[PDB]
């Protein structure tokens, strides 16, 4: 399938080369696979959703995302035009209040939660959380990280928008989910993308247009944005039955476009995420 005039990052993945504006996918889309977006919530009335999103927690006075950064995450995930997975599940948990603040106590809460509550959910191609947050280092919040990885769930985690290495960041640096830096559209790190060698990844993180609360839409950037391209690409290539939650990252390293990128440190990977779709 070919989306034209698609955002950049979606061409982008779907591409070996900058420079181009239509994104290619197989038709399946993500289909009968779940991700799971863990952030300020969900607008799930957005008609960029379909019908697809729904809020199934929060740890505040309500699940409506008042701030718009987890619609926007979302969208990136899964909406019909600005997303990489078109036809996935979507499930927001709201462990950011509308100022886009959490407490690590309701972060790891949340991520125990989606551990748990993928088991009421019908996801028969596997399940994906998208951690667009962060803060300094916390073993704790690591761990919570490992656990939801460990209990079935392709983790893609921000690295962190401090230019800076990774290795001070959580759950960034926990080894053992996916730490997802941001590239711009000219294949340049993006200005305030973390680094080092926890990064497993980079995906499109400068001005990524996706949805907004009332139902709208904005350009913005972060290594928020470049999570759940990967996010969505990871439920995408489980649905194609490529890779298994527990591998999809490691497939993604695999399979990603090889030395494309600029201002790489050294001692990071250059490595950006791809599709690999050849109809
Ligand atoms: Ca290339
Ligand atoms: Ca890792």
């Amino acid at each position: 399938a070919a989306q034209t005039n698609a955002p950049w990052g979606l061409a982008r993945i779907s591409s070996t080369s900058p420079g181009t504006s239509t994104y290619y996918y197989d038709e399946s889309a993500g289909q009968g696979s779940c991700v799971y977006v863990i952030d300020t919530g969900i607008e799930a009335s957005h008609p960029e959703f379909e019908g697809r999103a729904q809020m199934v927690k929060t740890y505040y006075y309500s699940s409506r995302d008042g701030n718009g950064h987890g619609t926007h995450c979302a969208g990136t995930v899964g909406s019909r035009t600005y997303g990489v997975a078109k036809k996935t599940q979507l499930f927001g948990v709201k462990v950011l209040d509308d100022n886009g603040s959490g407490q690590y106590s309701t972060i790891i809460a949340g991520m125990d939660f989606v551990a748990s509550d993928k088991n009421n959910r019908n996801c028969p191609k596997g399940v994906v959380a998208s951690l667009s947050l962060g803060g300094g280092y916390s073993s704790s919040v690591n761990s919570a990280a490992a656990r939801l990885q460990s209990s079935g769930v392709m983790v893609a985690v921000a690295a962190g928008n401090n230019n800076a290495d990774a290795r001070n960041y959580s759950p960034a640096s926990e080894p053992s989910v996916c730490t997802v830096g941001a590239s711009d559209r000219y294949d340049r790190r993006s200005s305030f993308s973390n680094y080092g060698s926890v990064l497993d990844i980079f995906g499109p993180g400068t001005d990524i247009l996706s949805t907004w609360i009332g139902g709208s839409t904005r350009s913005i950037s972060g290594t928020s944005m470049a999570t759940p391209h990967v996010a969505g690409l990871a439920a995408y290539l489980m649905t194609l039955g490529k890779t298994t939650a527990a591998s999809a990252c490691r497939y993604i390293a695999d399979t990603a476009n090889k030395g494309d990128l600029s201002n790489i440190p050294f001692g990071t990977v250059n490595l950006l995420a791809y599709n690999n779709y050849q109809a």
